[PDB]
This record gives structure tokens, C-alpha cells and sequence, in this order.
DNA sequence: AAGGGTCCTAGGACCCT
DNA sequence: AAGGGTCCTAGGACCCT
């Protein structure tokens, strides 16, 4: 019943990918740029005051020597992301992706199999790889402690393999569920790992300062929670369930209140191949024409190449737009005539366009 | 590439189920009642003027000796329905259900395998079972005609097996796709079958008188179509594609216009086990209390028994209501604590109720 | 005051760089 | 003027008795 979960989180992912391909960006403060936004930066630039999602203005003031490369084309980040998930899938096949740079793996089976190869005495010699959260003391007679320490050893092998085979560093957290694995992986955050023993779980959740730091509690849920006076993890833990249901719904209230205790029974899901392919472009009110069709060709061309490479065939297309002041969209199936190309696809999309600062196209429903 | 599809349509299904269980209703005009509505009747009662979906008032005027049994509890109809689909699944495993009394089967593989067991001469002796639509002449040298005639023989075996093994009669239509199979199965409608040869396809679609007779064109789409002056199959066939897209959407316009030509490339889908379980009750404004919770207990009890029997476990529940003058609903996941009961389920539903002539409960998301 | 089914759509919540 | 992802929800279209 008890699970050993690992969460793997790569260091400054986009920046790290760039530093690998142009080694002259090591040691130099590096920011990866997307339009007006420095979406991430390496640790050189972080020391200098640069931070993630910071206007390229504010950033090059804090670090005028900041080197900036353009990371709008996600292609290379996307491709490394899958090399990581595939490498982890070798350890155990059930790997759950979260964004491009995070993976969950359920090591429970792996941990148990390794423990069965051990023998009475060497059980006394199981050691931890990496940090133990809250410098908590290990009890080798606690079977849960032994399993999490074995988890931590698998985690160090994963991280070692990632570096040996892909040149990537990252952090890992080992805990009894996904929430806790993900919260603990970030405790020692540059290329290190941390294991959470059960006795320190409450210390972990109460170390957070705003309830939005809980994965699953986001921008809107946080704002609602404040409006009820809920600001700390303990506030949410102790707040009326009944009121929380009425004011948020029985699904949301129940789960986030569970999360507030560090409880999370969600299984690690095999993400497998993606469920969708999309390309976006944004622009400061730079489209007011039905000659926004030029923008939709490039988005298609990239998607069309990405589809051909995946091999599967999509059966639904969607067009998303953002009107200047909250997005609108229209989708429809992809004629079977097509599924087996530029010209017909553009016609569908422009009809979809006409039925309606950003344009996006998405292929989903892949077979 | 060419398909041989069969569509199977049981005769006066509910009524037929009732006549089997109480044989004294044979020969007597029988109507199956649901609230104020005679939802179907046997052919005795049809001769006498009784028709489907007719108020029990109008019906017992046309046939005061009309016997009425109550068919609100679908349990027995549902159970026979699956005995039919399972019987057909023996012929070929890919059977698509449509409602409780219709099934599609792709006989293409079966037809081809039987033709390979034949030998030059006996090919000259392939005959049709049942009607040929439009009394069209068979050409034994036309491979498409030979395959559809073999289809018709499989169809007669299916219908014979249905009667021998379940006591049920019905109609079958054999054609090159689902649209045409379903349209042709009803041509000779009491316990008979009909095969559609390709040359008569246009005669079949133009035999219809209102475009709503096309499966896929329903109440709303028909009303829209009229408002554009489209009233006949030929009107829809010849009407501007462009206008039809703008006025209905690129998905709907394109498919229904294809249907108007008798074209339908949709595959026969293996329906397999149901995707949802639901129970409804209606009442003439007979609920104005939070003591509509009594109505939700019975709906649950029936669903709960149905779930236990299926074996799988649902992960979503929905509550549907109809406010007296167009339905509203609320769903939420089913706590994992529960998935492994009356009391907690009722509490969820009444919360769902309170966030909001008919009450319904649905379990979906089965695993 | 039928009693069920199917799948699609547009939007919104969450997650990451 | 980021550029992507995931899944859930409420409603609506269709089909049948
Ligand atoms: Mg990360
Ligand atoms: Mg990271
Ligand atoms: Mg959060
Ligand atoms: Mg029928
Ligand atoms: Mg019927
Ligand atoms: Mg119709």
C-alpha cells in the first residue's frame, strides 16, 4: 500500500539546453528570451538578480552583461524533454510527465525487488543518497525508512544516468506520494536530491508560506481562498469543510484540503506519447487583417512536420485567438480525405477564424 | 476498400419483450406505457391506429381494448438488448450498438472468408436471402453484388439465431455503409431483411421525404435547413457548400451533405461495455422540496446495484434536473474512499443538488 | 410528468519553461 | 506581444424505445 515516488526536476531547463549546445555560455550569465520575457536563466544570471518571467528590460538593468538567446522555438527543449522521459522509462516504464522538465516515477516495485535481493545483514548497511529532509534521523528498523532510502539510491542512479547519457543535471525528491515528492525535490535546488521521511511530512507542508505553493492550488483558487481568510497551510487544514465545498465545489474543496495535509493518493500516470501538438505566436495587436492567414501557415507547417514525425494522425484541429483588451477557440474534425495538405487545412482554419494578440493551432485526437 | 455492413433492428422491441414474458399478450393489441406516453406498441395495436410516442389518452380512444403494461423500468429491455449484441458479437466481434434495439456489424471480413471457401462454380449459385431493394436485378459477375448477397445470407443467419436463441424477431439491412444499411433495413419492416445493391443507392436516399429522415440530421439541424429553404434530399445535395458551412459549421455542413448523397465512411465501432449508467424519473412539478432527496435515493439504489453487477467502478457522478417552465447538471469525482455506500453518495448529490420536473443520476468514467 | 444512450464543443482549472 | 502542456465541466447535438 505504501508507495515510493520520485520527482525529477531539471535545473534551469531551457538555459541548460542552450549552455550545452554553445559551451561558451557556461560561466556567463545566460537568459533565454521569449518576446519581452526572460522565461528562465542559468545560475550565473540568478546570482546577479535575474529571475524567471522578468521583462528583458528589468533583466538587462540588473545584469547588462546578460547574454540572451531566443527560446521561442521549443523544438530543441521538447526533444531533450523526451530523451529524459525515455531514459527514466528504462528504470520503470510508468513515468508521468509534468511540463517539459519534470517527471514522476513510481519506484515502489523497483524498491521492493531490490530489497528482496538483499539479505538480513546488508539491510543494516542501506544508506541514503543525497539529503534527508529536515536532517531527520534514519531508523534502519523502520521498513518505510529503508524503502525510501532505496528510493533515494535509484534517484541518484537516474540523475547520474541523465548526466552521463544526456549531459543534463537536475534535482530529485523521494517521498511517499507525488505532492510530497515534488515539494521535497526543490529543497536543495541546484543539482541535488532530497528524501522525505514520513515523520517530517508536517514540517514540509508547514514550511510553505502561501497556499499557492501547493501544486494543485493555483492563481484563481488562491484568490478565492484568501477571500475566505485562508492564507496559510494550517488555515486551509483547519478551515470548515462544509463552507469550503459550498464556496469552491465538492471536487476542489475536498482535494485541496487533502493536499493541505500532504495527502495525495493520485497514481503516477504513464504519460506516453503526447495527446496534442500545438504552436503559438503572440504579437502586440499586430494582427487586424484576414491576412492573419499568413501567421496560420507557419504554425501549420511546423505542426504538419511534427505530425509526420510522430507517425500518428490527428482527427481534430483547433484554432485559438486572443483579442486585444481570456481566449477564444473553434475546433472541428479533420476530413478523412485529408487525414491520408497545406491548402485544405488553411481553408478549414480560416473558416474557423472567420466564425470568430495571439494565434495558435492545435492538432489533438491522435490515432 | 468496399465494406459489407449489416444493420439489425428489432421489431417493436419493448412490446416484443413484454409479449414474450406474458404470452397472453400476443394477438392482443399491446402498448408499453411510460408516464402519459405509449412509447411503443405491438403490430396488433399498430393496425388499430396506435402509434409510438402517443399520449395514453389518444391511444385508448383509438383502441379502448388496448392492453398497457408499464415499461418505465428498462432493466429487462436493457438485459435482452445485451443478449442480442452478445449473440451478434459471436458472428463478428466488432458490433456497434445504437440505442437498445439496433446493432451494426461489419461483415466484410466474414464475407471475404466465405467467398474464399467457394470454388468457381458455386459462385454462380450464390443467392440472396430476403428482399433486394427496389427489386433490382442481380449480376453474379459483379463482385460487389456477390459480396452483398453473402452479407444477406449472414444477416438471415443472425436473425435466425436471434429467434432460435432469444425468441426475438427483427429486421436487417445489408449495404456498403452504416447510413445505407440502416436506411434499407426498414424498407420491409416486420421481421424481414433487405439488401441494397449499389445501383439503387440514389433511389434509396431520394425515397425519403423530409431531410430529418437521414440519421445524423435531427430536430435542430432540420429546422435550420428549412430556414435556408432546404427541404428535400436533393435540395441538401445541391445546396451551396460554402453557405452551409457558414450557417452550420464546417463539421456539420460537410458530413450531412455527404450523408445526403448516401456517403458515410464512418467505421463500425465496437461499443463493448457501456460508458455510463443512469436512472431517471420525471414528474409534473411534483418536486419543490429538498425532500427531492427521497427521489435521489431510489435512483442511486438502482444504479448502485447496476454498478456492482457490471463489476467495474465509476469515478464520476452527475446529477441532472429539469426545472419547470433544457436541462441543468452538476458532476464531480467519486471520492476514492467510496470507490472501494448509500449515505456518502447521497450527501455528494444533495450538495450538487443545492448548487442548483425531472431528476436523474449518472455514473460515468468506469474503470 | 419517457428513459435512456453516444460523442463533440468551448471554456476553464491546473502544471511547467 | 511566452509557449507550451494536462484533465474536467456543462452543455448541446445526435440516436433509440
Ligand atoms: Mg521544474
Ligand atoms: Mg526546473
Ligand atoms: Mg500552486
Ligand atoms: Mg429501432
Ligand atoms: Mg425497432
Ligand atoms: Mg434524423
Amino acid at each position: 500500500s505504501s508507495r515510493v515516488i520520485v520527482h525529477v526536476d531539471l535545473d534551469c531547463f531551457y538555459a541548460q539546453v542552450e549552455m550545452i549546445s554553445n559551451p561558451e555560455l557556461k560561466d556567463k550569465p545566460l537568459g533565454v528570451q521569449q518576446k519581452y520575457l526572460v522565461v528562465t536563466c542559468n545560475y550565473e544570471a540568478r546570482k546577479l538578480g535575474v529571475k524567471k518571467l522578468m521583462n528583458v528590460r528589468d533583466a538587462k538593468e540588473k545584469c547588462p552583461q546578460l547574454v540572451l538567446v531566443n527560446g521561442e522555438d521549443l523544438t530543441r527543449y521538447r526533444e531533450m524533454s523526451y530523451k529524459v522521459t525515455e531514459l527514466l522509462e528504462e528504470f520503470s516504464p510508468v513515468v508521468e510527465r509534468l511540463g517539459f522538465d519534470e517527471n514522476f516515477v513510481d519506484l515502489t516495485e523497483m524498491v521492493e525487488k531490490r530489497l528482496q535481493q538483499l539479505q538480513s545483514d546488508e539491510l543494516s548497511a542501506v544508506t541514503v543518497s543525497g539529503h534527508v529532509y529536515n536532517n531527520q534521523s534514519i531508523n534502519l528498523l523502520d521498513v518505510l525508512h529503508i524503502r525510501l532510502l532505496v528510493g533515494s539510491q535509484i534517484a541518484a542512479e537516474m540523475r547520474e544516468a541523465m548526466y552521463n547519457q544526456l549531459g543534463l543535471t537536475g534535482c530529485a525528491g523521494v517521498a511517499s506520494n507525488k505532492l510530497l515528492a515534488k515539494l521535497v525535490s526543490g529543497v536543495f535546488k541546484p543539482n541535488q536530491q532530497t528524501v522525505l521521511l514520513p515523520e517530517s511530512c508536517q514540517h514540509l507542508i508547514h514550511s510553505l508560506n502561501h497556499i499557492k505553493e501547493i501544486p494543485g492550488i493555483g492563481y484563481k483558487t488562491a484568490k478565492c481562498l484568501e477571500a475566505l481568510g485562508i492564507n496559510s497551510v494550517r488555515d486551509l487544514q483547519t478551515f470548515s469543510p462544509k463552507i469550503l465545498e459550498k464556496e469552491l465545489g465538492i471536487s476542489v474543496a475536498q482535494r485541496i484540503q487533502k493536499l493541505s495535509f500532504g495527502e495525495d493518493n493520485s497514481p503516477v500516470i504513464l504519460s506516453g506519447p503526447p495527446q496534442s501538438f500545438s504552436e503559438e505566436d503572440s504579437f502586440k495587436k499586430c494582427s487586424s487583417e484576414v491576412e492573419a492567414k499568413n501567421k496560420i501557415e507557419e504554425l501549420l507547417a511546423s505542426l504538419l512536420n511534427r505530425v509526420c514525425q510522430d507517425g500518428r494522425k490527428p482527427h481534430t484541429v483547433r484554432l485559438i485567438i486572443r483579442r486585444y483588451s481570456g481566449r477564444e477557440s473553434r475546433q472541428c474534425p479533420i476530413p478523412s480525405h485529408v487525414i491520408q495538405v497545406m491548402t485544405p487545412m488553411v481553408d478549414i482554419l480560416m473558416k474557423l477564424f472567420r466564425n470568430m494578440t495571439l494565434l495558435s493551432v492545435c492538432f489533438c485526437n491522435l490515432k
